[PDB]
Parts: C-alpha cells; structure tokens; sequence
C-alpha cells in the first residue's frame, strides 16, 4: 500500500507556472469549485486532469469530484445567521447582510478559500474583498436552499 494519508484534502492552490499561488480551488458537495477569475492549475494529480465548467456570471469554475475524493468534501450549509465565522486567516463577521474581515487580514493570493462555521461546515467561498480603511468588505458566493448560486459583492 502508499503512504498511510490522516488527513483529508478539500482545499488546495491553484498556482501560475512560476509557483506562485493565485488562490484556491475546494472540494465540497461533490465538487471541486474555484472562483473562475483565478488563474492557474491545481497542484492535484486527480483534479488538474478535469474539464470545468465556466460560470462567469458567479465568478465560479467547478467540476464534478473524482470518486475517491467525494467522502473527504466539505459539507455546504445555507444556515448563516448573525455572527462571527471562521476563515484560514481568522475571524470572518457577518453582519447587515455583509461578510467583512480586518483589513490585512487576507491578500491577494486568498480567493477561492471557505468560510466556515465552528461545526465546519461552509457558509461562503470568498471571491474578494473592498478595502474600507480598518475592515474589508468581501465578495462571495453563496448558495440558497434550492442550491441557486448567488453572487454578492461589495
């Protein structure tokens, strides 16, 4: 057998041919999604073969998930109340209708990442973020209970 894995792998970069990370593409519900505006291929010997399927409109590129990385997904939830939420850089609020983080926080190179609930679950993927001085407001899709994208930005 390879390696023993203990891990599961649901996020990953998505880099330009110097390396450098242009931002992220996730595995969630049975796909593999990435904002469309970002511009490279995916480190993944599995997920760098398949075609997408362009959504410009969202700003979403996604295709269905190889079979063997189905179980390791994130789950989605439509459920985002009032709060604060969690992203790789720290606390994500929510509140009037916006996500917003402390500017600095992010950079160039973090579109494409979820953010999450404390149960883990994703409640967004972040396109972008508007500078506004002490906090960034961002850009994101999200999905409703139908499973529509919806695409709100700042």
């Amino acid at each position: 057998h390879m390696a023993l894995k203990f891990e599961a792998d649901r996020t990953f970069a998505v880099k330009n041919e110097d390396g450098k990370i242009m931002g992220y593409a996730v595995a969630m519900e049975g796909k593999v999604i990435k904002p469309l505006h970002v511009k490279g291929t995916i480190d993944h010997p599995a997920l760098a073969k398949l075609k997408f399927t362009k959504s410009s409109s969202y700003d979403m590129e996604f295709a269905k998930l190889p079979t063997e990385m189905k179980s390791d997904a994130f789950g989605y939830t439509t459920e985002h109340p009032e709060g604060f939420y969690n992203w790789h850089h720290g606390a994500v609020q929510f509140s009037g209708g916006r996500f917003t983080i402390p500017t600095g926080a992010g950079g160039p190179g973090d579109s494409g990442r979820p953010i999450l609930d404390n149960s883990g679950k994703v409640v967004a993927i972040v396109l972008g973020g508007a500078n506004e001085g002490a906090r960034t407001a961002l850009s994101v899709v999200t999905w409703n209970k139908k499973g529509a994208a919806i695409k709100t930005t700042h």
